[PDB]
């Protein structure tokens, strides 16, 4: 085994890595790693969070200083051939551990005589006067995630035992850099806030194996339909040009946008998807479409300028996409060259008949949630019963699968559109934006149209449908919480849960706190089911936890949701005067293949323990009462757990 002087002999966590566990006072010491007869030492400078190089054993030990006090890990990685090794720190009433074997009274779950896992460990252990005696792992926090030794892979997929990974497809993978500038789009060549990175859903695609790995069973991406191909002002102070690649400023329903890829990638990423076990779910908006942009108005041949003939070129040049703030302008400055007060010209957009706006001739915005100008969006007239025909720019737009179907609204269109991709690559579900902002009878008709069209794709494909499980619709009704509300009787089997992030924040420096939560949400669930969340795109990344925002996540009754990154700790990037734009940071890959490998790991064991257990995400749960630690029972069904944690180890 691979050793060092103080530490505990090195464990595997993760084929071909091995890590070791110590509380470290301030100083300094020699590091030398030892193998059976092989010794290694650190030959590039000893640091924290960084792959060290090392030689084989010559002269003096490389001096390693402890600036610090706290929990370090020593990680080496033979994968590469020759070790290399990883420091890090975890610094800082709570159940304390003293870093010793548990006995764990299971006499009430598990049978005398049975053989009782810890899933995280592989440890096994014999039922013996009711007790068992185990050690947790070196990664696992202090945890034992008991289960009957006989458990041997996932179980049957359950919405409400989910594990929904939320992907910015476009903040990824970037699969193939050709498309990145679909349309014309621009990099800023600042920070690239607002702009597409690149990511595609090839990229994605060649992550299914990762995602899978993690117990990921529903992979829930961002819009991949038409977007503006334009951009408008970032934030309060037009600090960064803000482009469509978060997929919620639709363009066209029935067209794939083309920095996401072709409908050949889509037909691959759902296949590859649905080989592995993994859902696929559509982020979708009914709302509002994007807002009108240079780009689009110059290709769709729609809206007013205060700008006419040559001084138009003269401003915003031969594309007026490509215009760029002056001294004393910002990115919001473009404003000022166009006449929104103009009927005529702005008529020639969506039309009077498909959106509220305050702009030209069309109908007023409302002032209540349902007809209001969300942000400034154009406010889809999803309650009109207007025969509208199609949008009136799509007269310019020839590349459109739209097509003017007899007595429809803008509703029929919209649910006909969305549906058509249920139909055609066999999508299991959507999660709706702006839920709040639609009558509920629009959702409704979404739902009825979207479960009609899998059923049909399932019936037509025997050979890809992994069951004949309905449709699934999650939506985002800001601040929605643990309640079967209305929504519930209107399409939506679950709707995302704002609560859960605060309740795990109080949870972050001690897991045993989030017990309350998890006793009234594993009661509450008993009779529907919510998608929770630490990390979100309008909310804020969960960092706080340390190490155990894994436990925190995966361990919640209902349906979970993994943001991009949250496995890695993906920082929240470069946000400029839009506090929400660091939480689309690019996904660090980089982090994930080095310093963030063992989190990795342990969000992999927990999430694989999660797919194994339905009771985790739909069973009863008892909390248990002990001298040491922290520990509940969950049963749904024939499946039963236990989880302990031993507590705070410093
Ligand atoms: C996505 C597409 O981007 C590029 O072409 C687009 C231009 O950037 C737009 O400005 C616009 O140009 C058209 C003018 O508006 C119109 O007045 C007339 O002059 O024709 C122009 C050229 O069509 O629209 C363009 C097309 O969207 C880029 O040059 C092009 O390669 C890109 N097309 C990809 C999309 C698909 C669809 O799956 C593939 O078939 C293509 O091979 C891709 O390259
Ligand atoms: C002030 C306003 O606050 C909350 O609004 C939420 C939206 O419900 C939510 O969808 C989200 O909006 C973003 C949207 O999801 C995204 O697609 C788009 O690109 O950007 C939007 C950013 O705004 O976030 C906002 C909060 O920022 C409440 O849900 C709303 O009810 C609330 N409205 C107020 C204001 C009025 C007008 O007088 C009343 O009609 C309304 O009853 C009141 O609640
Ligand atoms: C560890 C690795 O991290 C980053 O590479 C990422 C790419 O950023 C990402 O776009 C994606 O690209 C791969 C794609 O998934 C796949 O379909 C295609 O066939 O190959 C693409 C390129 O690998 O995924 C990778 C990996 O997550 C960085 O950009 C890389 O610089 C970085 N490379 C490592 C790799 C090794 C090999 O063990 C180290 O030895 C090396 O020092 C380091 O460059
Ligand atoms: C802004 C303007 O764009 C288009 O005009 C272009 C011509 O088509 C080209 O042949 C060449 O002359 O360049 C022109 C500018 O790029 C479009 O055809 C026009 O309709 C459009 N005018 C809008 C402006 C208005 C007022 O500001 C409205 O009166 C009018 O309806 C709009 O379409
Ligand atoms: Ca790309
Ligand atoms: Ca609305």
């Amino acid at each position: 085994a691979w050793t060092t002087t103080d530490f505990p002999a090195f464990t595997e966590e993760g084929t071909g890595r091995f890590i070791s566990q110590k509380v470290v006072e301030k100083g300094t010491r020699p590091l030398q790693l030892n193998f059976d007869q092989q010794c290694w030492q650190p030959s590039g400078g000893i640091k924290l969070n960084q792959m060290l190089s090392m030689e084989p054993c010559r002269g003096t030990p490389p001096q390693w200083r402890i600036f610090r006090q706290g929990l370090y890990t020593l990680e080496v990685d033979t994968r590469s051939g020759t070790p290399t090794m990883m420091i890090s720190l975890e610094e800082k009433q709570c159940p304390k551990w003293d870093g010793k074997p548990l006995t764990i009274d299971v006499s009430k779950t598990f049978a005398e005589g049975s053989k009782v896992r810890d899933f995280y460990s592989g440890n096994v252990a014999t039922v013996s006067g009711g007790k068992i005696t185990l050690q947790p792992a070196f990664g696992s926090n202090g945890l034992l995630l008991l289960e009957r030794a006989e458990t041997a892979a996932p179980a049957p997929f359950d919405w409400h035992n989910a594990t929904v990974y939320f992907v910015l497809t476009d903040r990824f993978v970037n699969g193939n850099p050709a498309n990145d500038n679909s349309y014309g789009r621009h990099k800023d060549g600042m920070q690239e806030i607002g702009t597409f990175h690149g990511g595609d859903l090839q990229g994605l695609t060649s992550k299914l194996d990762y995602l899978q790995q993690m117990g990921v069973n529903a992979l829930w991406i961002s819009s991949p339909l038409e977007q503006i191909h334009g951009w408008v002002g970032g934030g309060t102070k037009g600090d960064f040009p803000h482009y469509a690649y978060h997929g919620y400023y639709t363009q066209d329903w029935s067209k794939l946008d083309a920095n996401m890829g072709t409908e050949a990638d889509l037909r691959r990423l759902v296949d590859e998807a649905h080989k592995r076990g993994i859902r696929i779910l559509f982020d979708v908006v009914m709302n509002h479409a994007g807002y009108a942009t240079l780009a689009d108005m110059q290709e769709f041949q729609f809206g007013s300028l205060y700008l006419q003939g040559d001084e138009l070129k003269k401003t915003l040049g031969e594309r007026w996409t490509d215009w760029k703030p002056g001294a004393g302008q910002t990115w919001h400055s473009f404003n000022d060259y166009i006449n929104f007060s103009d009927k005529a010209g702005w008529e020639k957009w969506w039309g009077k008949k498909w959106i509220r706006i305050d702009i030209g001739d069309y109908d007023n915005p409302g002032y209540d949630d349902l007809t209001m100008s969300l942000a400034f969006l154009p406010d889809l007239k999803t309650e009109s019963k207007e025969i509208s025909g199609l949008p009136n720019f799509y007269s310019h737009k020839p590349d459109t699968a739209a097509k003017a179907i007899p007595g429809y609204t803008p509703r029929d269109y919209l649910t006909h559109w969305l549906s058509q991709w249920v139909r055609d690559y066999g999508i299991d579900g959507f999660r709706v934006d702006t839920a709040k902002h639609v009558e509920m009878d629009a959702w409704q008709q979404l739902k009825t149209q979207a479960t009609a069209a899998l059923a049909e794709w399932k019936k037509a494909n025997p050979d890809k449908a992994l069951d004949a499980a309905p449709f699934w619709m999650t939506g985002e009704a800001w601040g929605h919480g643990v309640m079967q509300s209305d929504y519930y009787r209107h399409g939506f089997d679950a709707m995302i849960n704002f609560d859960y992030q605060d309740q795990a924040a109080k949870a972050a420096t001690c897991m045993a706190n989030i017990d309350l939560t998890w006793q009234q949400m594993a009661d509450k669930l008993q009779s529907f089911n919510v998608l929770s969340y630490l990390s979100s795109h309008d909310t804020r990344l969960f960092r706080e936890g340390g190490a155990t925002a894994a436990e925190l996540l995966l361990l919640a009754p209902g349906a979970v949701q993994i943001f991009y990154g949250d496995e890695s700790s993906r920082p929240f990037g470069p946000t400029g005067s839009d506090p929400l734009q660091g939480t689309r940071s690019e996904m660090n890959w980089q982090d994930v293949n080095g310093k963030a490998a063992r989190s990795v790991t342990h969000w992999q064991k927990i999430g694989q323990f999660r797919a194994r257990h339905p009771a985790i995400g739909m069973g009863k749960q008892t909390t248990l009462s002990m001298s040491r630690g922290y520990g509940f029972v969950r049963e749904s069904g024939e499946d039963k757990v236990m989880v302990i944690w031993a507590g705070q180890q410093q």
